[PDB]
């Protein structure tokens, strides 16, 4: 809905013990690929994309997985790991398109689904936050950082979520919310209400 | 409706009915509660202005297609607003009678998917400053916004690349997405937020 129709160019499919996503970036001069550990079969998966297909082996910390792949001839955007404790708007580079979301203090918010595990999560400045791990199917996200630390699906204030969205306040209306959200307001910035109603 | 439009209007939005039916908004400007809309929706320089629990005939001061009136009896939300600076560019919101629609104010242009009834919608920066009021569009996103002075942007041609600079997200390929007759297609990739918006306009 708020997902693009096509993935970004550096987004890849990643198949190991299940099918998920990943992406390719230039980090520390080297072209690398990140995804979620749990989609790999052991430490390996077949990484496919436009003009690419090759098995790769990943270094792993918790659900975070990274690999060298110097055969990538496509674009590999520069991306460093963002500072720990960074919060803000971000993008989930999934295999079925880019979905917008939020990285907050101890939480993540984004509408994701099966096949999205492994998606890179990057800041609006292109810095890498981590990779998508999973969700409660209601916007409550699990993101894992290169350290291996992660956020769980914990209760959040609608008011706190709202701080990450611009636009004048509008009534929620009949828009259903998501059971991990503490509904501490019936009015929300328009960008957020448009996102919530698109779920 | 529009493209990425909220189901409900912002709390300060009003219906404006004069010689036509349009939108308008109520703000606190120079310490006074005022209503802005578009001059062409008025009858002469009057319209009936209504919201929940408010219904009044108002007389407006007009410059070009910009109109503003006093409405001191308004009891609802009325955000403080100052005019934004000349040459201001950035992301903005159109406060229409049928919901809030996101858009962009660029150098000599405006982009937002609008339609009949949106005339008179306040256009405001993400910080809440007033750019002007919505006047009209080519229905494919090329908009005319009229500033308080009466100055306005035409629906001039724009490069897709120049429109891209106002949107965040990794670059992604344009798929199906039809763009808009006034847009010069000088790239086939676009930041994800722009691609999502473009693809959300109905046939």
């Amino acid at each position: 809905a708020f997902r693009t129709q096509k993935p970004s160019l550096n987004t890849v499919n990643v198949v190991g013990s299940s099918m998920g996503s990943g992406g390719v970036f230039t980090i520390d001069g080297k072209i690398k690929c990140v995804t979620a550990a749990h989609v790999l079969t052991g430490n390996s998966a077949r990484v496919s994309g436009v003009g690419f297909n090759q098995m790769l082996d990943f270094d792993v910390k918790g659900d975070f997985a990274i690999a060298d792949c110097p055969n990538w001839q496509g674009v590999a955007p520069k991306a460093q790991f963002c500072e720990d404790g960074w919060t803000g708007r971000a993008y989930w580079l999934t295999s079925s398109g880019v979905e917008p979301g939020v990285i907050g203090n101890g939480f993540a918010f984004c509408f994701t689904a099966c096949g999205d595990s492994g998606s890179p999560v990057i800041t609006e400045a292109g810095e890498l936050v981590g990779v998508h791990t999973g969700s409660n199917k209601q916007g409550g996200g699990i993101v894992t950082r290169p350290s291996g630390q992660f956020c769980n699906v914990k209760p959040i204030k609608l008011s706190e979520l709202s701080e990450f969205f611009a636009g004048p306040k509008v009534p929620l209306g009949d828009v259903k919310i998501g059971s991990h959200i503490i509904k501490d307001t019936c009015e929300v910035p328009s960008d957020l209400c448009a996102l919530l109603a698109a779920k």
